[PDB]
């Protein structure tokens, strides 16, 4: 039983709680490869 | 039982709370690879 | 059983609480490789 695995997660604006602030992202470029041989 | 795990997250904009401030990223470029061989 | 684990996390904007200030990244360029051989 041989399980490979490749993960990129990709989040961008996000709160979150349990129980002013300014955040910019401006023009991001993304040339990235998610490859498996 | 073998499993080989390749990971790399990406969260920009995050804030969290359990029970003024800038934050700028300015063009980010990204050429960064997942290879699993 | 074998675990092989490669890891690289990539959190930009980040702000935690439990119970101005200027952050500023202003381009980053990444060319960082993830190779499982």
């Amino acid at each position: 039983k041989v399980q490979i695995i490749n993960k990129k997660l990709d989040l961008s604006n996000v709160q979150s709680k349990c129980g002013g602030s300014v955040q910019i992202v401006y023009k991001p470029v993304d040339l990235s490869k998610v490859t498996s041989k």
